[PDB]
């Protein structure tokens, strides 16, 4: 088909822009907030989806953070590997390869969120990637 | 269509079960042994595809382990990013993004993992995302 | 449909050869210059798609190379992980993951290649990955 509209929201009510395809067993879903531009002929600006510490759920155990999400779509994805950066509270960050899924808890979507370990608490994440899911449902 | 079932089996006779969708030119490929759940409202559990060193081919060169499969499909898919914990012999054990695909030699499936030196032999690689294939054919 | 052939071409007249099929809004797109053989039974052999200094725009900034392509397709792609080898001037080398997408800017198809900090300049950047983009189409 044509690629249809669609978003999740988070605790604090951020909102996650995405285009979707539902073929017969097969669900491919792209984030769209954060697609990355040439702003002229020579320099490329990634974007970022940032997420704060007020969008994961307490406590996080092992460098997985979980962000429980509404509405859009219920896919239990694979998982797909991302530029982050990390901010932590006293404004150090950290550039890491992180691994995104969407998952289903209870009936609600999920974003899974692991990364590697910092020495300190994190503030944010930014996702600097455009993530595209290709899912298998049933 | 609707995502069909298969598996190949290893050296070991241990069984990779996955769900597929094969359309026109098109062969998607999910392995579902490793689906990670949220256990309850706050954890996310991975679970792991463990490969011993007994599915893999010797000699191993170039950190590429090699793993000569059974059934399933014959494809020459993409490379995709993994999740990787490495157990060393002494029970040391790494985190690493691990490369893998499917490949075909003698007309026979392979699974080609790759992933960093490590300071020792490896006992173990344990896969710990969940890995959607896309594949070309023809 | 059938995987059709097509390719692109770099500032330097190098040929970026690929498959693609193209369905309703969905454009995937593998790249087949450097798939990867068992040679025998026992060895892998990864290929590169070797991409010099003079394949870059200049300047180079935040470990962003930019490719301008020319022909193939015009498509905003996601992000893709990547094995990379960075070869620099003295020719010391490091091995990575780099992220790479394809983009557009007036008119013309680029690709985005990102990877980390290194202690020189950069002489060639390796591909040793098998690239396969899923992209959205409007
Ligand atoms: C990856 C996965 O299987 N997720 C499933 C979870 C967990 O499996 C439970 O913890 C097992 O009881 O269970 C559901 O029934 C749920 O609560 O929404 C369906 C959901 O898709
Ligand atoms: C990636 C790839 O091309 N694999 C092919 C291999 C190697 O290319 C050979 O080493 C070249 O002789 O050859 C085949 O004929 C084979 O033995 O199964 C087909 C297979 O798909
Ligand atoms: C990712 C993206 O949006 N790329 C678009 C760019 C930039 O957005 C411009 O810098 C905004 O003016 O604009 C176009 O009009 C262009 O020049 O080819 C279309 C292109 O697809």
């Amino acid at each position: 088909g044509r690629a249809t509209n669609g978003q999740f929201v988070t605790k604090t009510a951020k909102v996650l822009r995405y285009k979707f395809v539902r073929w017969d067993a097969l669900l491919i879903i792209q984030f769209i907030d954060n697609i990355g531009v040439m702003e002229n002929p020579t320099f490329y600006r990634n974007k970022s989806i940032e997420l704060r510490s007020a969008d994961f759920l307490s406590p996080m155990l092992n460098n997985t953070y979980i962000v429980p999400l509404n509405g859009g779509v219920r896919v239990e994805s694979p998982t797909i590997p991302v530029q982050l950066e990390v901010i932590l509270e006293n404004n150090s960050s950290f550039i890491q390869v992180g691994f995104v899924r969407l998952t289903v808890k209870n009936g609600n979507p999920h974003m899974i969120i692991q990364c590697n370990p910092v020495p300190g608490n994190i503030k944010m994440i930014k996702i600097k990637s455009v993530m595209l899911f290709t899912c298998l449902i049933g």
